[PDB]
């Protein structure tokens, strides 16, 4: 298992080149595939280039999680915040904390984040552990601390279950990182090691409660949290297109279908990003969305670099749908998969933007993903609608989350086929069309009109 350690999604241009060429040269696949945890991945390493890949990855200043002992997983950042000026000081806590981390085994992977409001982009409730950034005046002053999010299930087992963050408190910016490591040591104390399936962070919550919990890392890391320091998201996408960053700067996200980096017939998406990344005078941000920003580009080389990425298909205009769904790796090279995700999506959101279109809703877009088995690495137990792989060619069907990434969404039906999801969802997304308030999304629509009942407390009331 090769987890490329890359806090924040950021890489540097020679880092970049360096991947291109080993993926293009070195592997079955060719190609690179983006993450939706802000790192990328090779598929179909031989025997002969294992130690070449840790070598290529040293010779630009890059490693690799020693996943046989080390649970800990990529860190996430808030990749392009609308306060612009607030990313550098993040992604240098971000890169803190995934030090700070480096190896105390733990009974299970466990998952960090960096989160600068209104954006969710990281998707903070699938994980362990999440820093909610505070500002004042454009500067850092401290962290929200929500603790023990977590999306794997097991199909037919009442007793695993999708479960969100709990909020914990506010901590100034000087205590992150005791708090960061009383929250590790007390899960490594507290964790069921014995019964992996109830190991995570989120079972030794609900086993311990969330205030036993708390009062433990207060002891350890030597504070008393502050009460919660407002915050509010509005939503989990990429800003797709060029938005104005610090100074003279702009960020240009490029969408990238399941983050498959690859050259395609008329489209050379992996040539261009080469060559973008040949002239490009900053550095990438890979996204929790597995798109890529081209940041930090100078007013006077916008042109140039939008003409190679307009060429090579990297800006192909796709729907606002498309733009928010997502799946996961899954076939060919999952050993797990039950069902398609990453090769199903293409055709499915081809079927769902015209559902959109027929009930005048092109312009609109619903959160969904679909994951190939229940482990949910697509992180479909977040989406509005989500579709959680049973059996080849069948899916279990969730509706019901929201647009912000803070609801899991109780399943609907259970083990049907593609036509049969969208049978059901003609019908739905036609209702919500007609019959939706101002600016409601579907997920709330289908909980306010009873279609489904919404998920208040997972431990408890996830399954029927
Ligand atoms: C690539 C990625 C999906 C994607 O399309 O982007 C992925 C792919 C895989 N995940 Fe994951 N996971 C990915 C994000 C996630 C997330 C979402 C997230 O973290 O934001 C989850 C759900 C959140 C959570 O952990 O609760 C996730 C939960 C899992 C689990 C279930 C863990 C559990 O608690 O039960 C497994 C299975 C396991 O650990 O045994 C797993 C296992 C796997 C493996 C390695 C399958 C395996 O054990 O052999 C997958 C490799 C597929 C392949 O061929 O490449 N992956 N995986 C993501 C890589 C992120 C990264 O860079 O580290
Ligand atoms: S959700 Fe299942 S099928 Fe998809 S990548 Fe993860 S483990 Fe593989
Ligand atoms: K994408």
């Amino acid at each position: 298992l090769l987890r490329c350690r890359l806090p924040g999604g950021v890489i540097t241009t020679k880092q970049w080149q360096a991947i291109d060429k080993f993926a293009g040269e070195n592997t079955i696949y060719g190609s690179i595939r983006l993450t939706n945890r802000q790192t990328f991945q090779f598929h179909g390493i031989l025997k002969k280039n294992v130690k070449p890949v840790h070598q290529m990855l040293h010779s630009v200043g890059l490693d690799a999680l020693a996943t046989a002992n080390d649970m800990n997983r990529n860190v996430l950042c808030t990749s392009n915040p609308y306060e612009s000026q607030l990313h550098a000081e993040a992604y240098e806590w971000a890169k803190k904390i995934s030090e700070h981390l480096l190896p105390t085994y733990l009974p299970r992977k466990f998952k960090t984040t960096v989160v600068i409001p209104p954006q969710n982009d990281i998707d903070l409730h699938a994980n362990d552990m999440n820093f909610v950034a505070i500002a004042e005046n454009g500067k850092l002053v401290g962290f929200n601390l929500l603790v023990g999010g977590g999306l794997s299930i097991e199909h037919g087992n009442k007793k695993t279950y999708a479960r969100t963050a709990s909020e914990f408190g506010y901590l100034p910016l000087e205590h992150t990182l005791a708090v960061a490591e009383a929250v590790v040591t007390t899960q490594r104390d507290w964790g069921n090691r014995t019964d992996r399936k109830n190991a995570k962070t989120k079972y030794t919550l609900e086993r311990v409660g969330v205030e036993t919990f708390k009062a433990e890392v207060e002891r350890r890391a030597g504070i008393k949290f502050e009460p919660i320091r407002p915050y509010e998201f509005t939503g989990r996408g990429d800003r797709i297109g060029w938005v104005k960053g610090i100074d003279d700067n702009w960020h240009l996200t490029l969408f990238i279908e399941n983050g498959r980096i690859l050259d395609y017939p008329a489209r050379p998406l992996k040539t261009g990003l080469l060559e973008i990344a040949k002239i490009h005078k900053g550095d990438f941000r890979i996204t929790a969305n597995q798109n890529l920003i081209i940041a930090g580009v100078p007013e006077s080389e916008k042109a140039k670099i939008e003409k190679i990425a307009k060429e090579s298909g990297l800006m192909n205009a796709v729907t606002p749908q498309r733009e928010n769904s997502m799946a996961c790796v899954s076939a060919p090279t999952c050993p797990l998969a039950m069902a398609e995700a990453e090769r199903f999506l293409p055709s499915f959101i081809d079927n769902i933007d015209n559902l959109m279109a027929k009930h005048g809703v092109s312009d609109e877009h619903i959160v969904m993903r679909v994951t190939g088995c229940p482990n949910g690495c697509g992180r479909a137990m977040l989406a509005e609608v989500g579709l959680v792989g049973k059996a080849p060619g069948r899916y279990n069907l969730h509706l019901g989350g929201n647009r912000i990434g803070t609801r899991i969404p109780r399943m609907y039906k259970e083990n049907i086929t593609e036509p049969e999801i969208l049978a059901s969802l003609d019908e739905l997304i036609g209702r919500w069309a007609k019959e939706r308030e101002a600016g409601e999304g579907f997920g709330d629509f289908t909980v306010r009109a009873g279609i489904i009942r919404p998920v208040l407390d997972p431990a408890r009331d996830l399954w029927d």
